[PDB]
């Protein structure tokens, strides 16, 4: 296999042969790919159409190749809570807040996260700002997990050898199927998750992975444009469950949820967006706990896919009365302390 042969067959606009995009991404992560030939592949990648195989292909490398929590230290029903980006939008930090809420009630959440990469404040960014620690290795993730019920995945810390294929991303400005690897790569494969994905055109192709995979997974794209369910309009779901996808149109309103304007979700810097998880975690009502609630409640439903037995209605109405209740009983908010308190510990 060689570079000319895979974008060459790329910018004929062909599918990949089996291998193919493993053995670029690999090239890639072991600092053998110059950076004219990630960056030609990326977009060539994208202009084709990339397959679910070939996104599966380029996700299983970099999982080959991470930091591996330690045996036996992630449960079977672990979740994440991550996005794409890429929304342009620059809004709170909504799947953090969320993850913070779900893991309040009980549920393991294993999140994978970055810095922000366009917006002002990503979710590590404010987790930093927050006082949790989100430099910890693989064994002192495993503990938060254990001690806290939430563990947070610097993906930095865990994928070193992404740097190059990071760099280009950085480099070219344009999102390419490099920008859907964050939410597959979770090194701790937790098997279920709400991920948001910011191209509408790439999210079913998402999904096909979790669904090799076998993970129950909700791939979300808000129709305003977010990486998240959203409470401006309606949001596409591709749900993952038993091995296949279905695409669904999700209404908040069919739950009560009155619209929201997407200004009234807006974020600022690292310390406005700390302040605003602080805020909703206090108590706070109106639209930025509605959203935070909705995708909780979310991400409890992707967990409750788990079982063969979930039905869908029931699960978001306990989904919501969870992550409503996890926040109203201060459990959310003690949970934030504590954590910030594990990581002052070690
Ligand atoms: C130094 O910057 C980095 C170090 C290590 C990893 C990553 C990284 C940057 C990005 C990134 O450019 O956002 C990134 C992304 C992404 O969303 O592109 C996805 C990933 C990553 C990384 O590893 C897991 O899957
Ligand atoms: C928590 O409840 C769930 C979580 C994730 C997925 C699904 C789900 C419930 C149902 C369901 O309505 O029993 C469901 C159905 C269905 O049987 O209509 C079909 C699917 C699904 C799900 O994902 C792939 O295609
Ligand atoms: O700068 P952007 O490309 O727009 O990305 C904004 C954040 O979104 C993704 O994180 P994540 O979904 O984990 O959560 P946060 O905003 O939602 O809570 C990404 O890792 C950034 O941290
Ligand atoms: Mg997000
Ligand atoms: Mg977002």
């Amino acid at each position: 296999p060689s570079w000319p042969q895979i974008l060459g067959r790329l910018t004929d606009n062909r599918d990949l042969a089996r291998g193919q995009a493993a053995w670029a991404m690999d090239q890639i992560m072991t600092g053998n790919a110059r950076p004219a030939q990630i960056a030609a592949f990326a977009v060539a990648m994208t202009m084709k159409a990339p397959t679910a195989d070939e996104v599966g292909e380029l996700a299983g490398v970099m999982l080959s190749h991470a930091h591996p929590l330690p045996a036996d230290t992630v449960p079977d029903d672990a979740v994440d809570v991550v996005g794409t980006g890429g929304d342009g939008v620059n809004t709170v930090n909504l799947s953090t807040m969320a993850a913070i809420v779900v893991a309040a009630a009980g549920v393991p959440v294993v999140k994978h996260g970055n810095r922000a990469a366009s917006s002002l404040s990503g979710g590590a960014d404010t987790l930093e700002a927050l006082g949790v620690r989100i430099d910890l290795g693989p064994d002192l993730v495993a503990r938060s997990l254990a001690e806290v019920g939430i563990g947070f995945c610097f993906a930095p810390r865990f994928h070193p050898s992404y740097r190059h294929a990071a760099a280009v991303r950085r480099e070219i400005g344009v999102p390419t199927v490099f920008n859907l690897l964050g939410p597959l790569t979770n090194p701790a494969r937790p098997r279920a998750g709400l991920i948001g994905c910011a191209f509408a055109d790439l999210a079913e192709v998402m999904a096909g992975v979790f669904a090799a995979r076998r993970s129950s997974v909700l791939v979300v794209h808000g129709d305003d444009g977010l990486d998240e369910l959203t409470t401006t309009t309606t949001s596409t779901i591709w749900r993952v469950a038993a091995g296949s996808v279905d695409k669904l149109t999700f209404d908040p309103a069919g739950f009560g949820f009155a619209r929201a304007q997407l200004d009234q979700l807006a974020g600022g810097d690292a310390q406005a967006n700390a302040a605003a998880v602080r805020a909703v975690l206090g108590g706070a009502r109106g639209p930025v706990r509605d959203a935070v609630v909705l995708n909780a409640a979310g991400a409890i439903v992707a967990h409750a896919g788990l079982s063969s037995r979930a039905e869908w209605l029931p699960a978001w109405e306990e989904g919501l009365r969870r992550a409503s209740a996890a926040i109203d009983t201060g459990a959310a908010e003690q949970l934030l302390a504590r954590w910030v308190r594990f990581g002052r510990q070690i």
